[PDB]
């Protein structure tokens, strides 16, 4: 180990995401989220439940993100100054899982909170998607770590995003939708750097190996697909937004696949959000 | 693992450290550090080698503590919100090795830093206690890991730490001093949590092995203390400051113990550090 030179920069990305993540920093105090709580009481007891559902999920994830993903890929960078950008994405993915208790302890009871995080534990598909990444964690294989790290990142968080955008759109929680954004404005640049690390990493292996790699990546979003598929059913049942919620599934798909360096896979007519979701998205 | 829940604390200290650390939050571009250059400039050539130096073993250190230091310690945290701060605590340190070359980059040339870097791969001392301190993050001795940490984080930081806090009482490189603050104010709660969090698996364990890690901590310390005693008067050798660097360590040493729940080592006489530095402090 030697002492790190911010002064002689290997890779200028490096740098650039270093500021642009620090500089990005932000907690959930500073999100006036106490202002949310008129548009949460005209929320119906099944919108409040699945809110809060959503929620822990995206809590779970944050919080394998936090003590798993990210130093995990910890012993696979190739310059000392990756390191220090992935100490810092890990510490923001705990300050992601943090904020959702902020949002439960400003909008929601104490009750309703602990039965969300029962259904947390016994949900088969948020469970199924949390064992798959977490076994790609642990395993000894780099790249494999990168793809499941950019598919979390760029994908599974977004069958969650998209409720807070909706219910924004409507004029409901915008500043809880407010705080979504800031943390996307985190995983969308750290999907990117981890997947252009995965990019450069690709460029040392042989074609036969590349090809398989992305062979890989093709059938663990598919198992991630169809998963999160049954997550959105599930969760969605009877809101009559389960087709929203699935294009832009297939949306994010997209992007995380580019984020890769792998091509679009769904088509248009698999990813047409509606504008409304877009707009709120990135107003 | 499951999602975690700020609702439901289950030690209130976490909650303080967390709320502490991240409200704490800064970055050194943030700091007027060009204020500085004119200042910098009244230097000698001994002077201004000494503080590269002094600034590139404390980079190191850091460095170490932001890739193996934090993040050994995660594996042995003892509630979910133990490792959010864990990970707010590995993050910073390196903001702390990025402050460095902030510094370098604002008041020297490339010639003189990567001379720096060159002795920093050399200097015994130096590489020694980097050795000692990985050798216990690396091993699968939770509790031993935490006194190396606490070590790390209040008594080899400041064998450098003297030296901006000397120039500050002098009114030179006031700003530099500003951000060294920063980072004491960081390190100091570190050594505090980390040391909390010692006493706790302490309290767990038999009475003789309480006895065996106590008499331990006091090994090492000393190991490191003379380690850092051929570190302070090799690098202050043409200073006639070492006197000065001397009392101020013992003065950390004890410090570090207080954070470990333990009795001061040195007698006052040997601690009794400049006020002025202290007031820099
Ligand atoms: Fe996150
Ligand atoms: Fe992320
Ligand atoms: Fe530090
Ligand atoms: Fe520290």
């Amino acid at each position: 180990i030697s002492a790190i030179n911010w002064n002689k920069i290997q890779d200028d990305k490096d740098l650039e995401v270093w500021n642009r993540l620090t500089s990005n920093f932000w907690l959930p105090e500073k999100v006036p989220l106490s202002n949310d709580i008129p548009a949460w009481q005209t929320l119906s007891a099944a919108e409040q439940q699945l809110t809060i559902r959503v929620f822990t999920g995206l809590t779970l994830l944050d919080t394998i993100q936090n003590i798993a993903g990210a130093p995990s890929l910890m012993a696979d960078a190739i310059t000392p100054h990756e390191e220090a950008v992935l100490s810092n994405i890990s510490f923001m993915e705990a300050v992601h899982a943090r904020s959702y208790s902020s949002i439960f302890s400003t909008l929601c009871q104490t009750k309703e909170v602990d039965a969300a995080y029962a259904w947390s534990e016994e949900n088969p598909p948020l469970q199924r998607k949390a064992q798959i990444i977490l076994a790609h964690y642990v395993s000894d294989e780099p790249l494999k770590k990168k793809i499941a790290s950019v598919f979390l990142e760029s994908f599974l968080f977004y069958s969650g995003f998209w409720l807070p955008m909706y219910f924004s759109s409507r004029g409901k929680l915008t500043n809880t939708a407010d705080l979504i954004r800031l943390i996307i404005r985190d995983e969308a640049v750290h999907g990117y750097y981890i997947g252009y690390k995965y990019q450069i990493a690709l460029q040392k292996l042989s074609a036969i190996e590349r090809e398989e790699l992305k062979l890989f990546a093709l059938d663990l979003l598919m198992e991630l697909y169809d998963n999160e598929i049954r997550y959105t059913e599930a969760l969605y049942a009877e809101t009559g937004w389960v087709n929203d919620v699935k294009a832009f599934l297939c949306y994010n798909a997209n992007k995380a696949l580019m984020n890769l360096g792998y091509e679009a896979l769904f088509p248009p007519e698999m990813a047409d959000v509606n504008p409304a979701i877009l707009a709120a998205l990135s107003p």
